[PDB]
């Protein structure tokens, strides 16, 4: 039993809700919130900009130190950093950004990072401003993640499209 509420159950391990991931994290305080990161951990827009804003820029300050020490992430890769006021941990995961010409096949690799955590609150990787098809992202999620994932989503109209189209 966990404290996630109002989710539709898609499979044994994947749940989905129309929700603002910032507000969801602030309510649930999950062990892990997933950020839709880029390799530079520059949290400018989309989910990343919103999560960082909610931390009063502390996420960005921590991220800049991480990059200065370690260099950029790989597309498809991840790192675990603080969850600040939103969660215990933030798993920063880099899905391919189609608006940069990155290989959509890397989306499966990106979702594999979720399997290192028993339970996660997450967005659909590579959706929104990363330019991939969200129906595809949900399919890859369901076919790749084996741990318990709670997907938030932001856009009420896509949420309805994702449910009604879900196979
Ligand atoms: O992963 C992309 C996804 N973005 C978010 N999902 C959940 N909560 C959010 N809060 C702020 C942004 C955001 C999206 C946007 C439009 C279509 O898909
Ligand atoms: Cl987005």
């Amino acid at each position: 039993v966990n404290s996630f509420s109002g989710y539709l159950k898609l499979t044994d391990n994947v749940y989905i809700k129309n929700a603002d991931i910032v507000e969801e994290a602030k309510k649930v305080k999950p062990t892990v919130v997933v950020n839709a990161a880029n390799v530079y951990l520059k949290h400018g827009g989309g989910v990343a900009g919103a999560l960082n804003k909610a931390t009063n820029n502390a996420m960005q300050v921590e991220s800049d130190d991480y990059i200065a020490t370690n260099g950029p992430l790989k597309v498809g890769g991840s790192c675990v950093l603080s969850g600040h006021n939103l969660a215990k941990h933030c798993l920063h995961v880099v899905g391919p950004n189609v608006n940069k010409g990155e290989d959509i096949q890397l989306l499966k690799s990106a979702y594999e990072n979720f399997n290192q955590h028993e339970v996660l609150l997450a967005p659909l990787l590579s959706a929104g401003i990363f330019g991939a098809d969200p129906i595809h992202s949900l399919r890859v999620c369901v076919d790749t993640v084996r741990t318990n994932v709670y997907l938030a989503v932001f856009d009420k109209n896509l949420y309805d499209k994702l449910v009604s189209s879900f196979l």
